């Protein structure tokens, strides 16, 4: 049941812990003082979520982040991943100071202290002060290194005599891809969309930025607070596995750009200060250029990279052709694939992008090992989700889930055996909660969370890793 895993079958201090998401759980999102984020106004329009629904009340945390603090103790987890609400610090994203909202975070970070339970905190998580998309035009400005990082500052200043361990961003590429180049997330912006975009030169733009803003905060981190503080700053990146669809130099060459593109995109900045040579040759004058002082501080500053990983994908290669610029998701010039050998490559969870491979978790470790230098990474996200509509039972039963912690965990096990410098896992997530375009449709959670009383019950998941962490 726990396949022989636990503390003792991974490294001596290691981080195990869960995660969520200021939007996703908090709820008060119009109380308490808070200011209204992209994703407020995204999510009261008419037809942008499942069933209409919002982040309003969520999962009401902020009521009961005591309850959800003991309940994660009663685990045995070492840790949280939590994120601050830009917006419910700074209503106008600038300016005035939200008392009530510093009090908020300053009684959650004191409670888990108090617990034994270490803070990871995220700066952001999609939640962009509305007031800044409406001003500055969001991410497409240059102008965001600024106002991050006196975002940032105000953090470091008010919480970072007791946080450690910072995060920047939260996945900037599904920012750029799904808010610039499909358009399907906040703001919505594409070639075709209605408020207007570009698919084939924004994505660029935006990812650009969320470099940029990163070192200027690192970089005000290190040279203000850290010699006070002794704490670590790094950034989360979504990676999910390419695998080759056969052993052709074609095929080969297409996993490989789309793991340039995927993660090569923010790695080889923070690491080499470049971007990878792939893209380089292929976007050509769409993708910006660093200059020498902004590479130099690009690279380096990450104290430790996030890696959200879920899934895995078979590639297909193909001639690279001279081909007229449309679209970031076309400039791989690769096949995305369902099956090999005429199996599929895996099942599916609820969510129909979520494949269940546990190899592609040693996939990504081994390869970040391999290419990049072996640098200090943190699983900073891993689950899957149930679907909408079962009965509590069936919820708590989440047999499925458990097979996957354990299946997953095993890869990492491995990975690590073999020397991968993996600090610490996080689970995705501690409770169901909002989850973005699926709204309340889709359960991630390793505790479940009724939305008609919002009343919490462990799953047989929970319950795994009460068994796998004890001390
Ligand atoms: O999917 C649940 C949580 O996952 C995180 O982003 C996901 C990515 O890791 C993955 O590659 O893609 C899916 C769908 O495109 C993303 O949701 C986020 O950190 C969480 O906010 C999200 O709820
Ligand atoms: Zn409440």
């Amino acid at each position: 049941w726990l396949g022989g895993l636990s503390r003792a079958a991974f490294p001596k201090r290691f981080v195990f812990g869960t995660v969520t998401s200021a939007y996703q759980v908090e709820g008060m999102a119009a109380s308490g003082g808070r200011g209204p984020s992209i994703w407020d106004a995204f999510a009261h329009t008419p037809g942008n979520v499942a069933g209409n629904q919002n982040g309003d009340v969520a999962t009401d945390q902020y009521h009961r982040y005591k309850e959800d603090v003991n309940l994660m103790k009663s685990l045995n987890f070492d840790a949280y991943r939590f994120s601050i609400s830009w917006s419910r610090i700074f209503p106008d994203g600038e300016g005035r100071v939200n008392q009530e909202g510093v009090a908020y975070y300053n009684n959650l970070i004191n409670y888990l202290l108090q617990k034994g339970i270490t803070p990871y905190v995220n700066l952001y998580h999609y939640d962009l002060p509305l007031a800044l998309e409406k001003k500055y035009g969001g991410w497409l400005n240059a102008k965001m290194a600024d106002l991050f990082t006196e975002y940032a500052d105000f953090c470091f200043k008010t919480f970072g005599n007791r946080v450690k361990h910072w995060f920047t961003f939260n996945q900037p590429r599904i920012v750029a891809l799904l808010g610039y180049d499909q358009g399907t997330n906040p703001p919505k912006r594409c070639t075709k969309c209605a408020a207007g975009g570009n698919s084939a030169t924004e994505p660029y733009i935006v990812a650009h930025n969320f470099l940029l803003s990163h070192a200027a905060a690192v970089a005000r981190y290190r040279t203000k607070y850290q010699a006070a503080q002794q704490g670590k700053v790094g950034i989360v990146l979504d990676f999910n596995w390419y695998e080759a669809l056969s052993n052709s130099t074609e095929d080969q060459a297409a996993a490989q750009r789309a793991r340039d593109f995927h993660i090569g995109w923010y790695l080889d900045p923070l690491i080499n200060g470049h971007y990878p040579q792939i893209m380089q040759d292929l976007v050509k004058d769409r993708l910006p250029k660093f200059t020498p002082e902004q590479a130099r501080l690009v690279k380096g500053s990450a104290d430790y990279i996030g890696i959200n990983q879920y899934t895995a994908s078979y590639m297909k290669g193909q001639q690279l052709m001279q081909q007229t610029p449309t679209s970031y998701s076309a400039d791989w010039q690769v096949t995305y694939v369902f099956a090999k050998n005429g199996k599929p490559i895996g099942p599916q969870a609820n969510s129909n992008w979520l494949y269940i491979v546990p190899w592609g978790m040693y996939g990504c470790v081994n390869y970040i090992k391999q290419k990049y230098g072996n640098p200090t990474v943190v699983i900073t996200e891993n689950g899957m989700d149930q679907p909408a509509n079962l009965s509590r039972d069936q919820y708590l039963r989440d047999t499925t889930r458990v097979h996957f912690y354990r299946s997953y965990l095993t890869q990492l096990k491995k990975a690590i055996d073999e020397g991968a410098n993996v600090a610490g896992y996080f689970a995705w997530s501690l409770l169901d909660n909002f989850e973005w375009l699926s709204g309340y449709t889709s359960k991630f959670g390793i505790v479940y969370v009724d939305f008609n009383t919002l009343e919490r019950h462990p799953k047989a998941s929970a319950y795994w890793f009460r068994d796998m962490l004890k001390h």
